[PDB]
C-alpha cells in the first residue's frame, strides 16, 4: 500500500506514489521520473555515419573513403551515392542495392548522409 520509490526531490515528504511510468507528487503538483529526469538517447541503434549524423531508411548516402569490393568489380570511392538505403538492426549496418552488382553492406564508420 505503501511506495518502494524514491521521495520527491522538492518536497522529500514520501508522500509519492507512481502514475503509470513515473513518480507524481501530489503535493507540489509535478511529476517526475527518477533516472528518466536525467534522461538518455535510446532509440540509438539507429545507423549513424561518419560524419556523426543519423542516416533513414530511404535516405541517400555517400562513401566518405576509399572502399573496394570484394567480390564485385566495382570499386567504392568518396563519393559513391547510394540511396534509399534500409537501416538493419545494428548501427554498423547499413543494407543497400546497388543496380548492377546487386545488394551490399556498408560500413557506417565509412558512409555519410548526404543531405539531400
Ligand atoms: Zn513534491
Amino acid at each position: 500500500m505503501v511506495s518502494t520509490l524514491p521521495p520527491c526531490p522538492q518536497c522529500n515528504s514520501e508522500y509519492t506514489y507512481e502514475d503509470g511510468a513515473l513518480l507524481v507528487c501530489p503535493e507540489c503538483a509535478h511529476e517526475w521520473s527518477p533516472n528518466e529526469a536525467a534522461t538518455a538517447s535510446d532509440d540509438g541503434k539507429v545507423i549513424k555515419d561518419s560524419v556523426g549524423n543519423v542516416l533513414q531508411d530511404g535516405d541517400t548516402i555517400t562513401v566518405i573513403k576509399d572502399l573496394k569490393v570484394k567480390g564485385s568489380s566495382l570499386v567504392v570511392k568518396v563519393g559513391t551515392k547510394v540511396k534509399n538505403i534500409r537501416l538493419v538492426d545494428g548501427d554498423h549496418d547499413i543494407d543497400c542495392k546497388i543496380d548492377g552488382i546487386g545488394a551490399m553492406k556498408l560500413k557506417s564508420e565509412f558512409v555519410r548522409k548526404v543531405g539531400s
